[PDB]
């Protein structure tokens, strides 16, 4: 028997439910803003990450899952999404003289030490917006993430650390001031202050971490991250910053850009920790108990009808025999509230017993009306 | 220089995503109506798994896998399918032993195939598998489910159900096939037994079926699956029966878009927040935030980075904004917000506490 590549986990039925609830909420919020999904390929040519991310980068150096295609091309399971993004953005000319506010969701691959925060295959929801210079757009991005916390009820457990790393020149003529010892540009100071203001007015509490630089070479002015001193993830749930030059660098015309990516596992962990009781929907609403002389063909028939009469309900047609007791229990296992029982009698009588699994009260109903009775019984 | 996308590995721009998501949800939703639960699996697996499960003699294992050697010399492979990975995690977490599990999963698969019609290197599959059920009943349920999917997409009148048993069939397999062939007849599902229908994998056993479309929505095939009772044992766990199918989303999306060019999705924006003048923006985002709580479910985009009214008005059009909540200095000092209906052009000055109501009325 084979196992799962250490650091690359599975999300089982029960865990899945919660992940989908949190995801929807997140997507929904992105919709409330005008943001559109963008779907990018899991692997890209290795030179991309090299060029985009940076050579000296610890990511490039020892975290990438590179390899070779049957044609000698150096391929790489993506470590992030911005690069793949800017790449297709230029590839299909969506960024030239255009505004685009998008988000993507999917896996990323990094070769790191499996931990609580870290995984070898992790999931990111991240969003980028191209075309907007001023701080105003940066502020909207923060506000977006702010809304997210508010919606998950973990607003009380994330802090905004914020910082500006100026431009190339400032970072260029900074080697002296740092390494010798071993200083910002005006337009970047103003742009940062203007953002610091928009937040202040917005009523969003930030903290300027003078020593906050991110792990990628494409960032430029704004740099920020959302951290939980609740150790939901590794500490940082969401992080991101500006990167005006990357579009040009990757071969397209210059346009401004800004974004952030968030660790879904950290998020999901935080939510489940700070909101101890946050269960999402049950897996099965009604479980169709059915037995006797040729029931089944009829039982699935009743079931299909009940699904059209009751859209939105989760109904599971029992299967492969099982005495009443067996099925009732299977019903419970799934967390069915009601059970539409169905013996031969009920079949000949054009009926279907409806048993309320909560109180046990079972009353015979006519098929055409069972839908109505369940609709009330459930809500 | 510019990097391009790995041939056979394509992106889905904003435009096409809207439609992809509408289609996905319907499918998802339908899976939910039946009791099926999702299971999320890893993109890469240990190569032996695909060898062992899929088959050594399989054209798949031979020249199609995206295998590579991890830093630790371990042979890794980018999944060509999900079943193996599924059964795998199934055994791994002890979900299959003496249990019934009805699940589905959705994500990318990879195969090194020389670039064709409905054949990519990275493609997407929605598939589902249920473990624990012997009888033809369960198989029947699975066909019924796919049938409902076509019905909901409006492509029912464009998929044919090819069916076959692959054990010259032994007693048990014959009775099992017949019993299903009937469940179908009774259910009113029209099938065609293709006596020459064998799948490409080595784990299948009796039922072997596929949904085919003549306009070439899929690579002819949209959906395909069959049984595989022994694979749980083969891969190292106690024997239990199993059945499933996987569907090619690019094919399906292609088909739905062909069989009904009508189908599109909600536009990008509902309300586009026009705004300009002496210090507006800080205030403008303030209103916008408010309107979002008052109007949940509505897609509202706050214009950014200058632009004269005309400019902002056209951008609102680009998005397909129905209304525009304009907001100059006056509106600000007056506690108001001009509500313009981009359809008629009729703009009325409304009080902010009331804008929500007007918009709600204006949209639906
Ligand atoms: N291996 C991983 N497992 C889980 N989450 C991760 C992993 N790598 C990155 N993330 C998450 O993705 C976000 C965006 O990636 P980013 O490049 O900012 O990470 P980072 O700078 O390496 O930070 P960290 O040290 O927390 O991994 C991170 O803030 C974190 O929440
Ligand atoms: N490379 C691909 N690109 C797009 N869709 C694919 C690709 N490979 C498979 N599919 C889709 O996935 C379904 C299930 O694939 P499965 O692994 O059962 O068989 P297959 O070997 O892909 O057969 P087929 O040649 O008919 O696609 C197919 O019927 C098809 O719709
Ligand atoms: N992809 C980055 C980290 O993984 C986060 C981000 C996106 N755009 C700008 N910053
Ligand atoms: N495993 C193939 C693609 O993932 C098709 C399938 C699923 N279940 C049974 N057959």
């Amino acid at each position: 028997n084979i196992q799962a590549i250490r650091g690359m986990n599975d999300y089982l039925p029960g865990e899945t439910a919660i992940w989908q609830r949190i995801e929807g909420t997140l997507k929904n919020v992105l919709g409330s803003y005008g943001y559109s999904e963008i779907r990018l390929p899991i692997v890209e040519q290795t030179p991309l990450f090299k060029r985009a991310i940076g050579e000296v980068t610890d990511v490039v150096e020892k975290e990438m899952y590179t390899f070779e295609d049957r044609n000698g091309d150096s391929l790489t399971l993506r470590p992030e999404g911005t690069a793949g993004c800017v790449r297709a953005g230029i590839e299909h000319g969506l960024l030239y003289n255009q505004e685009q506010r998008l988000w993507y969701i999917g896996p990323m691959f990094r070769h790191e030490r499996p931990q609580k925060g870290r995984y070898r295959q992790f999931h990111q929801l991240g969003c980028e917006v191209f075309g907007l210079q001023g701080p105003d757009i940066d502020a909207e991005l923060i506000m977006l993430t702010a809304r997210w916390w508010r919606a998950l009820g973990i607003s009380e457990h994330v802090t905004l650390e914020l910082n500006s790393i100026g431009s190339l020149e400032a970072r260029a003529n900074y080697r002296d001031a740092l390494v010798a010892f071993l200083y910002l540009d005006e337009e970047s100071r103003e742009h940062f202050a203007g953002l610091c203001k928009l937040l202040e007015s917005a009523g969003i509490a930030y903290t300027v971490n003078q020593r906050l630089v991110r792990g990628l070479d494409y960032y430029n002015r704004t740099v920020f991250e959302w951290v939980t001193n609740s150790l939901g993830s590794q500490g940082t749930v969401c992080a991101g910053g500006r990167y005006d030059g990357l579009v040009e660098q990757l071969g397209g015309r210059a346009t401004p850009a800004v974004g952030f990516a968030m660790g879904l596992e950290r998020l999901v962990l935080l939510v489940q920790a700070v909101n101890p009781e946050f269960k999402a929907d049950p897996v099965v609403d009604i479980y169709l108990v059915a037995s006797g002389a040729d029931t089944q063909s009829a039982a699935m028939a009743l079931a299909e009808r009940l699904r059209d009469e009751l859209p939105g309900v989760k109904l599971m047609t029992n299967h492969g025999g099982g005495n009443f007791k067996k099925q009732f229990a299977r019903a419970d296992k799934w967390g069915a509230r009601v059970a539409v029982v169905l013996g031969e009698s009920e079949v000949a009588n054009g009926t279907a017993v409806v048993k309320d699994l909560r109180s046990g009260e079972q009353t015979a109903v006519a098929q055409d009306s069972v839908a109505a009775h369940l609709r009330t019984l459930l809500g």
